[PDB]
DNA sequence: AGTGATATTTACCTCCAAATGCCAGG
DNA sequence: CCTGGCATTTGGAGGTAAATATCAC
């Protein structure tokens, strides 16, 4: 149910239904501002087995997905967790 | 039912007692005013669904003998505060 | 290293008890 | 005007969603 793998998803994060796997991945990509590349042809296929393969495309399909990057908290939101107030 | 004081059927507890509906509000509406009831017979009346609003001081003299409280109805600042209490 | 599972943290959402009030009838 | 059935509030137990940090491999 995974958007990005197929593997198996059990709630939304960052608005998608994802896994648990993709949510550790995007997370650590927009903390840390990475930057990755691909060495073919700037698409690269992306399932359960062959995600941990070409993290450029991986990133690529979160974004293509709409996990949003804004919601991975910061600024006097770093280290805040949980629901927000609203 | 399980009324303490009329033996009718009792929804929860109010004031310390397992009581009506009906016994609520007449508990509730004479601590409100503070009204003081006279039994023009013995002030040994009998008690059940169809004749507890024979005798008012008895109804409330049971009331009392089956351990409602005062002390729960709210006046002076909580006259009206409703619901459970921090 | 990253990866991914796992635990900690939050704040709503629904029951649910028990307080108040407000009328339709007797 | 007295009765009592019904409605409107409070807040705490208990569960859920979705952020986080914390590791073992
Ligand atoms: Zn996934
Ligand atoms: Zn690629
Ligand atoms: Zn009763
Ligand atoms: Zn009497």
């Amino acid at each position: 149910r995974c958007a990005v793998c197929g593997d198996n998803a059990s709630c939304q994060h960052y608005g998608v239904r994802t896994c648990e796997g993709c949510k550790g991945f995007f997370k650590r990509t927009v903390q840390k501002n990475a930057k990755y590349i691909c060495l073919a042809n700037k698409d690269c296929p992306v399932d359960k087995r062959r995600r941990n393969r070409c993290q450029f495309c991986r990133f690529q399909k979160c974004l293509a997905v709409g996990m949003v990057k804004e919601v991975v908290r910061t600024d006097s939101l770093k280290g805040r967790r949980g629901r927000l107030p609203s």
